[PDB]
């Protein structure tokens, strides 16, 4: 596996749930970037090395995802809740001495990225969020043109073993698929064939995918319960926010993001799903201008 | 493979699309019975037998499942539609001179009957359905709730090769936790294991498998699109109606229907493996007068 952050540290950081796995570079204000499914941390490979121009870039993988510990589950899926995942990413970056940073997230990510906004708004500055809608939204908005455009939410979030036995006979075919068929162009031409090589090797673990299928249970359960109450209470995020997303992508958002966040802006770039790939220049571009104004 | 159905013969109908099988047996009136998903005709095998006191029962795998003909599909997924399966059933009555007769369906037979129902009034003396709503209501329906309780409704109608792909590694598996999962008890105890045996049989085929996202497909697409053209004309099905369902509708289908009669039965899904001496009994009054 080929090393995507030249000059980058690396850190394995103990928390009270297990080790989180980062790479870290730069200096300046402390920044911390988190991925989703079906990636690890290296997805931010092109943009990183910009952020780091300019502040402490932290590129951490999510719980039980990459290099970082594997949790058990439970009946709930707790510790891979948004709720957890957040609260575990906060012990892990007091670890580092930051009690108060920026984030941006993308997908799963993301979803820990706001629910942290909710959760525990004053440890961070300012928040970013690429790519998506709250986990609330996306399922009531659930119908059957949205069913069969995104139907991974459901097939992932049915009983153990089912989801699990199915994705164990052909493993990298799925990961791929999923991958290509997310982006604008609807092939793996966006990505780093030795960052394809990072996600399917991880997806090659049958211990990895549980957490994947954990994570959408979770998703589907416990996490929309947590955002149910927050829009039923009329709570808002007051964390200044930026949403960004794909014109081609999954999430207009900054309407639906105005719903659930007192101080938000927002801009769509010419892109699929995953913007940090696809759309390097302009992503870090519009990250670095956020997070320094 | 166990013959399970004791006096009936078996027989290949041809019919413009491909053969259809089934098994035959009885006399009197002619009433014809349909399985579903993941199932063959095999799954009529506890109450064909009482049925078969009273009428000539033709019990038939659906086109391009169990041992039918599997017609070459298109784009549109047409072969697969209810609305075609319909023409190739009506087509393999007329081989055997029925062009009026009563029918039951299950599932996806089910919906190859409703629609045959709407399209050929003319075709049924009375019509049965079991376990199930239209297409069109189901698709209404696809909340959050129903996106996870009916999944498979999108999983297998997602574009080939996505669902083919994930099936082929353990059929066995799948099959199998389909056929537990929806029933009561929730393994395979309401099952005779000769029967489970043709429907693993059946599923292990990965061109069967096709068949059955074909069907899936059609069921997200066209299917529906013809539901919606009945619903919004205000169309009602004329044709005497039964709608049993398991106690694990009447309304909905009062909708859809303008002479509709229903109970509830104690059992899961597959009412006639689940509840045989229930299922055969309100069939048999039904279907009688
Ligand atoms: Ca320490
Ligand atoms: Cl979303
Ligand atoms: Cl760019
Ligand atoms: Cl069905
Ligand atoms: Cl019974």
């Amino acid at each position: 596996l080929a090393d995507l952050f030249p000059g980058f540290g690396s850190e394995w950081i103990n928390t009270s749930s297990g080790r989180i796995f980062a790479r870290v570079g730069g200096d300046g204000p402390p920044l911390l970037l988190l991925h989703g499914f079906p990636q690890t941390h290296v997805m931010w490979h092109r943009v990183a090395p910009k952020l780091a121009e300019r502040f402490k870039v932290i590129v951490a993988d999510l719980p039980g995802y990459g290099w970082s510990d594997m949790p058990e589950s439970d009946e709930q899926h707790t510790p891979y809740t948004k709720r957890a995942m957040a609260k575990q990413l906060i012990e892990a970056m007091e670890q580092l001495g930051h009690v108060h940073f920026a984030l941006a997230g993308h997908n799963r990510g993301a979803r820990v990225s706001y629910r942290l906004a909710l959760d525990s708004p004053g440890r961070l500055s300012k928040l970013a969020v690429l790519d998506i809608l709250p986990t609330y939204e996306y399922w009531q908005r659930m119908n059957r043109a949205y069913a069969l455009k995104i139907y991974h939410w459901s097939f992932l979030a049915q009983p153990a073993p089912l989801p699990e036995n199915l994705l164990g006979g052909d493993p990298d075919f799925y990961v791929k698929a999923k991958l290509a068929s997310w982006t604008r162009a609807g092939d793996l031409s966006a990505f780093d064939p030795r960052a394809v090589e990072h996600y399917r090797i991880a997806f090659a673990d049958p211990m990895r995918r549980h957490v994947m299928c954990e994570d959408y249970r979770a998703g589907a359960y416990a996490d929309f319960e947590h955002d149910k109450i927050d829009v039923e209470a009329g709570n808002k995020i007051p964390v200044p926010m930026l949403a960004l997303w794909g014109a081609s992508g999954i999430a207009t958002p900054l309407d639906v993001w105005r719903k659930w966040a007192s101080d938000v802006q927002g801009a769509p770039i010419e892109s699929g799903h995953f913007l940090p790939e696809e759309a390097p220049d302009q992503t870090a571009e519009a990250l670095v201008r956020f997070f320094s104004a």
